[PDB]
């Protein structure tokens, strides 16, 4: 039992955050002083195994973990699941300066598990969870080591996950943000991706989205998972875009 084990007495569970499917998500207090997020379910574990290794700004921070009844004790992201924040109320008033941030944020949590060798595998919308000032983190290593319409095709079909699948799945995660979290490729099944994505086919630019940051979704998602580009170059061009990309940029309905 390494120095990650607590005990449960220390927990207060509190409110069901707190969807729910692969056991639960509440809100709760930790030794009285500390506002947390637990995560109910046997290796499970397997988020919290990975989630002792890493330790970022832009990722959600393990606090403590557990056994069952495992519980992962967890830095509490009090606006939720970033797909929600999207689609919900707070989504029809973001423009690009705030979701362009936004994926600068995710770019920069991204940038660290590339520096320290890791993969995610599992980059989307639903695995940002957002706080408070917009502040955007990147969840659920549940799969991170050492679906298919965020995957990368070389990584669906022939299961090379790398970093450079998880740059595909920020292209994908990229299109989210923009279209205020819209399911990609809109009316496309699983099969019909693939095939097409395998033909060459990748998603148009989003109305109102400027060109530039589609050839950067473009970029990542290039056949050639090595051509693809590096996270440390998409924070940076994020965090620039304003200046060095589109110094222009005049607000219009939705961006």
């Amino acid at each position: 039992k390494d120095a990650w084990e607590i005990p449960r007495e220390s927990l207060r569970l509190e409110v069901k955050l707190g969807q729910g499917c692969f056991g639960e998500v509440w809100m709760g207090t930790w030794n009285g002083t500390t506002r947390v997020a637990i995560k109910t379910l046997e290796a499970f574990l397997q988020e919290a195994q990975v989630m002792k290794k890493l330790r970022h700004e832009k990722l959600v921070q393990l606090y403590a973990v557990v056994s069952e009844p495992i519980y992962i004790v967890m830095e509490y992201m009090s606006k939720g699941c970033l797909l929600d924040f999207l689609k919900g109320e707070m989504g029809k008033y973001l423009r690009l300066p705030q979701l362009v941030d936004m994926a600068a944020q995710i770019a920069s949590g991204m940038a660290y598990v590339e520096r320290m060798n890791y993969v995610h595998r599992d980059l989307r919308a639903a695995n940002i969870l957002v706080g408070e000032n917009l502040v955007c983190k990147v969840a659920d290593f549940g799969l991170a080591r050492l679906p298919i319409k965020w995957t990368a095709p070389e990584a669906a079909l022939y299961g090379r996950f790398t970093i450079k699948s998880d740059v595909w799945s920020f292209g994908i995660l990229l299109t989210e943000l923009t279209t205020k979290g819209r399911v990609p490729y809109p009316g496309m099944v699983n099969r019909e991706v693939l095939d097409q994505v395998e033909r060459g086919y990748r998603m148009p630019c989003p109305p109102e989205c400027p060109e530039s940051l589609h050839d950067l979704m473009c970029q990542c998602w290039r056949k050639d998972p090595e051509e693809r580009p590096t996270f440390e170059y998409l924070q940076a061009f994020l965090e620039d875009y304003f200046t060095s990309t589109e110094p222009q940029y005049q607000p219009g309905e939705n961006l």
